């Protein structure tokens, strides 16, 4: 079917994908980065989130592979030494999918902006205090003061999420979890601290107290929105879906990253 | 229908119970502490979980309701003054119900025994150090040295999970989560630090190392175990089921207990 | 003797400074806000800290006070009904002083910038990743990725140190404490994670590593300095003394804005 | 001059001591276990705490030495391929001598008992519910309900206190550290959260609310005490003397044991 690579563009990403386009040309097999159904990363689990948001488009036709050519990533998690395997199952087709959970952002102006994210959307005050109300599902929740918050993918929880102290989570649940960062607590002021896990339909809203302008970080992107009247975060109705090609646990990969490996 | 009514034995929790067997008197209402399939808690969570577990045979036959005599608790969420209210409604029958998941425990010796937790299991050692092997799915996932290890269902996040830094979870989502104490971190020892949340289906089995003898507890209840073998925790098939009279969402319940009532 | 009166500009914190003024008029005191030897700060512990710094030169020279017109702050620790007993005993003179210790920032560049901050110094990247290298004394302690990193002051440990995990110190130990601002930790990268607290004369550097633009902050102040090339921090030489009109114990205080008041 | 070893009993520990017993043979010493003026530890931490505890009487006339023949530990810190060249120091004296402080801790019931500790104090209940009334110099700071609270010595801070998220704190602060064990907070109760960092001369006592049995530890040692009225921590006037023969900083030591070595 139709497929390409996208590469890191160092030295060994470049050659890897070359020898894998080279060995793609034994097959029945067509490259085409307009509407290709085979997405295949090599580099880093950056690289992986730039094939990600490049193909937003059409993620119910595609399935993604990534191809680690540094350290072990959690989406880039195939070595080098496995791609002209890697070659021949993706071509004889005939594989397993599996799926992940995005995290849906939509942001209100004074028009309208969404966007996807497969690890995670932050928020930050453009220089000033961050301060904003939290809703969850209309009600309001509590005021936050501090430098902002994080709203997580399951696979989004072993990258920022963790770092602030957020759990983390299988991908196979379909959530979401948002988290703090550097929050004033006093007895004036008073956020729940906890790290919180919403399911599938519950909405978390922020909005705006004082300063209407936020940096808004959706995954690697991260742009000054300006007059800001909400920004509403829920678990999407898209999922992004991975050719299996072996048995790759999760918490095996969780432990391979963390623990040793 | 056939009721019975806990009461934490003070003087209002007493009254407000013979109350409301009074107004009880007033419909097609049995009282039978035996096979009852409405079990009422007057008093506080503390009173509502020994009413769990005292009819742990029958859960897929019980709707539960707690009733607070003191400060809100999370299951019993319904004030005093809702208690005549609550009497009629519960008569007239036709009412919602809704359930919460719950946390199996096994134990195993040199025999079995298992257990079912509303809040959450916790291990610890019998007075020496606290050392185990953490297995997840039958992967060897880390070697834990601390105080000890808890895994907490998602209604039970908001107790003992949430002091240990543990995320709070939507009872709606089948899902447990563990969470360390005090754990030792060097250059030889390694454990994750985060919490972690498993889904439905993912087996955790903590395995001793040196020491086989460790202090268990299950909600309230805590026993020291000798010569074990293994503890396994899951999410349960069995789940608990609750009466709901009235819209009382999750979130506001967590907010009326920790940012403001 | 002479002495100036800096106020927060709102309606309360003008009125309450023209009234300290006019009782200052029956008295030897006179209004200079060039040399003065008494400070009077109204408003919250950002007015302190204005006042502070526009000060920052005669620092040996002044002893500073502060009345809170809004909540209890810590440095601002006197209500404005005391203004006017205040008033008497600073012209009577003849009171107590008592110090707290200051954090000196020295940024080189490829020149040298100096500064002296109450509460903390902060620096994280001028937008891409932040990587530095920690040096103490000289020895290379770790390499840090993450968001940034914050040294603090005793008396700061209540402010942003807070925020961020850090220990609350007495302000009569003359220390810094550095902290750590979501710190990837992995299997490749290491962070101590722990605070750490540093006594007279331990000096900590800050190297860069790729990017060399930082963004530096020093209490409320705040300047993306280019080219960096070390930010050094250590225990200043310099101090700041208070009037003492009345026993206020720093735990008092610090119950009082976070415990209960 | 006079000296003893003691050894943790395995086979290299012992034989590393009869070997540096067979070398200061060759000099003016003599081994006395009795009134010793040099005690060397040859094990891990916990050998050399049980050095430190076996004569608490004589600290004044002690210089304590630690060999470590397992991993590198903070008290234990020469290898045992050091152990000739530190025999023919030792012997020939005139070596620097440096002292780190420690923690008075007193207990009184319905009588008084004091004890001294080199890493830290902790007090947990009898198995009930642990609450306390936490008392600053006579000023009542806080009402603790949790696991447990823990008072670290400076150079304790890189054990237990380490674990509970504590800050680690350069041995020559003559300070004390006090931290949490998963405390409960909610809209009832509250507390700190921080850890404390206390002077000398300032007085913490913890105060009984119900239960007034508790179980106290003492470095290593635990000991249920019954009927406790009043738990008082302060900075010890007594300290450690160690031997110096070369430079090896807290902060290198430090690094060692938790980044890389
Ligand atoms: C090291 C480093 C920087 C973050 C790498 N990274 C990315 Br991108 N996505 C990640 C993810 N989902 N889980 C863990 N790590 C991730
Ligand atoms: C205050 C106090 C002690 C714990 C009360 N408590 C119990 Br019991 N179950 C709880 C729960 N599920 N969520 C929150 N709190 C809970
Ligand atoms: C509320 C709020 C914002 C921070 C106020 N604040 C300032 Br400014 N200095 C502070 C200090 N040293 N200790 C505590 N709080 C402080
Ligand atoms: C590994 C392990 C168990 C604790 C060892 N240990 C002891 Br004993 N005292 C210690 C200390 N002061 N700083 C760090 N570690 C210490």
């Amino acid at each position: 079917m139709k497929y390409m690579i996208t590469s890191k563009g160092d030295e060994k990403s470049d050659l890897l994908r070359l020898n894998m386009i080279a060995g793609f040309g034994e097959y029945d097999m067509e490259y085409d980065d307009v509407e290709p159904e085979i997405v295949i990363s090599i580099g880093g689990d950056g690289t992986f989130l730039s094939a990600f948001h490049q193909y937003e488009e059409r993620l119910d036709e595609i399935a993604f592979i990534g191809i680690h050519t540094g350290h072990l990533g959690f989406y880039a998690d195939w070595r080098p030494a496995e791609a002209d395997k890697l070659v021949k199952l993706l071509a004889k087709g005939e594989y397993q999918k599996v799926s992940y959970p995005l995290l849906k952002t939509t942001v209100k102006y004074g028009k309208e902006a969404t966007y996807l994210a497969l690890n995670e959307s932050t928020v930050k005050s453009s220089g000033g205090p961050f301060v904003v109300d939290v809703v969850i599902n209309d009600i309001h929740f509590e005021r936050f003061r501090g430098d902002g918050l994080c709203m997580s993918t399951p696979s989004g929880t072993t990258a920022y999420n963790k770092s602030l102290g957020g759990a983390l989570m299988h991908p196979s649940i379909e959530a979401m979890q948002l988290t703090e960062m550097a929050s004033i607590n006093n007895r004036v002021y008073r956020t729940i601290g906890s790290p919180l896990v919403f399911p599938k339909h519950h909405v978390v809203s922020l909005q705006p107290v004082n300063d209407k302008d936020f940096q808004i970080s959706v995954d690697h992107l991260s742009i000054l929105h300006r007059d800001v009247q909400e920004i509403r975060y829920e678990v999407s109705a898209k999922k992004i879906h991975f050719a299996r090609f072996r048995s790759f646990p999760f918490w095996r990969r969780v432990h391979d990253s963390f623990i040793e490996d």
